[PDB]
């Protein structure tokens, strides 16, 4: 489903606030993912030793990864749907090396929404959350199509 410019602007105006401190947002989002759906942590050989939220919060390398994740996602969002070039390497690594099912991409989308909702009520009212959800649905739909092309049933 194609987003309107108005919807993209709601997405980008909350992303602008994420970008005040991407590192802290990335910690919150990865931690929320791992707490809400612990099976997702097991996909990270790099991080699955972390036992508690405290350990997660103290991990500089998890923080680093959260910045990488959110910056990659931000670049995708800023393309406003024209994200074919960005999705290719992402889909290929996530299909073939990391083996991340679409269901787990749903889980991180949920975590993103939850953190934005908590942190940014001024820029994440119902319409803005709907726009973000549409953007993440488009991301997951297009990633799923690439997964199929790449041979992964996701
Ligand atoms: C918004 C969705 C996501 C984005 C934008 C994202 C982005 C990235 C980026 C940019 C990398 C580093 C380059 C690469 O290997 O592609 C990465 C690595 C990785 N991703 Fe994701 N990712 C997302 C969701 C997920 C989810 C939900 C999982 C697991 C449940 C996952 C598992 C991994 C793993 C295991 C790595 C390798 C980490 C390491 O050992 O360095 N990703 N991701």
């Amino acid at each position: 489903m194609v987003l309107s410019e108005g919807e993209w602007q709601l997405v980008l105006h909350v992303w602008a606030k994420v970008e005040a401190d991407v590192a802290g947002h990335g910690q919150d989002i990865l931690i929320r993912l791992f707490k809400s759906h612990p099976e997702t942590l097991e996909k990270f050989d790099r991080f699955k030793h972390l036992k508690t939220e405290a350990e997660m919060k103290a991990s500089e390398d998890l923080k680093k990864h959260g910045v990488t994740v959110l910056t990659a996602l931000g670049a995708i969002l800023k393309k406003k749907g024209h994200h074919e070039a960005e999705l290719k390497p992402l889909a290929q690594s996530h299909a073939t090396k990391h083996k991340i099912p679409i269901k787990y991409l749903e889980f991180i989308s949920e975590a993103i929404i939850h953190v934005l909702h908590s942190r940014h009520p001024g820029d994440f009212g119902a319409d803005a959350q709907g726009a973000m959800n549409k953007a993440l649905e488009l991301f997951r739909k297009d990633i799923a199509a690439k997964y199929k092309e790449l041979g992964y049933q996701g």
